């Protein structure tokens, strides 16, 4: 349980580091960058809080919250990738972002499987 939770949290943190390393879209997109940071930070807050507490069992609300939330984040990220690519392309930074994005997709799949198992009785 703790070990599993540790693995997921670690992976998320690493991805964040890559998402800063690439930045520089536009200043006017302040709310944009804030949205991405709020979604990721929120996931880390709730997850980290539960692990620290070490409660006997987690609530059904918590489970379904993880599934619906993460799905929302993936959809929004996809839209951002399409727009960003159209604007920025060819540059080395753009190519790297594509590579990183691909890795995230695989990780997303694995995470979905784990959550489904937990939700299922």
């Amino acid at each position: 349980l703790a070990a599993a939770l540790a693995e997921i949290y670690k992976g998320l943190a690493e991805y964040q580091a890559r998402l800063k390393s690439l930045e520089g879209i536009s200043p006017e997109l302040g709310p944009a960058l804030d949205a991405l940071r709020l979604d990721m930070a929120d996931f880390a807050t709730t997850m980290a809080q539960a692990m620290e507490e070490g409660l006997d069992s987690l609530p059904q609300s918590f489970l379904l919250k993880a599934l619906e939330q993460i799905r929302k984040i993936q959809a929004d990220a996809a839209a951002l990738r399409e727009k960003l690519a159209a604007t920025y392309k060819g540059n080395d930074r753009a190519a790297a972002a594509v590579e990183i994005a691909a890795q995230l997709e695989a990780f997303l799949e694995k995470a979905y499987q784990i959550l489904r198992h937990l939700a299922a009785a």
